[PDB]
């Protein structure tokens, strides 16, 4: 799959953005046991400022994963998946909780290209 | 939900932004009744120069807007809150309307996290 | 629909961008017929560093094509599709086809604006 994460510049270091990956690329092929290398975390960074929540203007603290999936997983799965997703980035950006937001999307693995093929 | 809004940088100005977040996020609550803070409203710029349509390379006007949902709301309803975040928008960029786009996502709620919940 | 594309910046120079729009453009609009203005292309480019494939810190190569599709095509189609962008675009950014992955997410097209409309 590939994973879209939403941060504010500068929030995390090379060092945390290699292991909020590894957390997320652990726990997606830990709970579905889809090989390693074909997961991707792509970050995706903007100045501090461009958050919103309830027409309020956040600091640079807010994390949201935007999970693109293969379709056929139960919503079992998928809850543990998003759950375990959430305590683990929490512990590798050392950044509470409530600041992270988890949304997965689904798609037939036939309109899914991954490394060209 | 979560609102990403591509837009290019420096369109929009701080003050411009609040405006077009509250405008999204007002339309939202008021037209599915969820919560407010439960709204995200995600800014991604770009520079000038990374947005084509039609393969012709554009100013910085065009404003696209891809709304995550829960599933559940009738066609009506997501048709009505896609106008009017269309009008809304329009008037808080003080964009012209033809150059706002807005595409709505849907996923079950069993695999959205907001809040860290 | 509207295609985000993900590369990193300075990996396409203005002229392939302009060439990867137009692949892509065309690839669309030969197979599905729909007219070439509806078509738009998001390039989002983040600063190399910002890519991890199984944990693992990727050059500038990689190429995440998420295309947002109007529900209704059929499998055969939008495989040609995905395969269509992969060669094409392949040749226009000189990119190895092993960096290029490509996804495609539906939506009903009463819940998509285009042009304000």
């Amino acid at each position: 799959p590939v994973y879209m994460v939403y941060v504010s510049q500068d929030r995390l270091t090379p060092s945390a953005k290699h292991a909020v990956a590894k957390a997320i690329t652990d726990a997606h092929r830990g709970l579905t046991g889809t090989q390693h290398f074909l997961a991707q975390v792509n970050f995706n960074e903007q100045p501090a400022g461009n958050v919103f929540l309830g027409g309020v203007q956040q600091g640079g603290d807010t994390i949201f994963v935007h999970g693109l999936h293969r379709e056929g997983r139960s919503a079992d799965l998928k809850g543990q998946l998003a759950q375990r997703i959430v305590d683990d980035v929490s512990v590798a950006a050392e950044i509470d909780r409530k600041h992270i937001w988890v949304y997965f999307g689904e798609m037939p693995a036939q309109q899914m290209v991954e490394y060209g093929r």
